[PDB]
């Protein structure tokens, strides 16, 4: 007897220590990530909601209120302070930077 197919699998490593919260975390990355994710799940499309925050940092370009609330379910804040500071700082261009990331490496 054999098995063809065999596939191979990589024999994952352990998981941090905690519950939920610890795994996901909300800090640079980590709050990035984590909405990022929970907005797919959530049914906003990955293109989607990162052209318009995206669109936001460069154009100024207001985020649809559909992609708006869903960030504010995720704890992003889709507004514009002060441009200068929310383009560098904002919680949206951690966003933008980890949905490209994810998709351009």
């Amino acid at each position: 007897s054999q098995r063809p197919v065999d596939r191979n699998p990589p024999r994952i490593n352990l998981m941090p220590t905690g519950a939920n919260r610890v795994a996901m975390r909300n800090r640079g990355n980590n709050e990035a990530d984590a909405a990022l994710q929970a907005l797919a799940q959530n049914g906003i499309n990955m293109e989607d909601l990162r052209a318009a925050l995206e669109a936001y940092i460069v154009w100024l370009r207001p985020i649809p209120l559909d992609i708006a609330n869903a960030l504010e379910g995720v704890g992003i804040t889709p507004r514009f302070d002060n441009p200068e500071e929310a383009k560098v700082d904002n919680p949206l261009m951690n966003l933008s930077s980890a949905l490209k990331r994810r998709l351009d490496a």
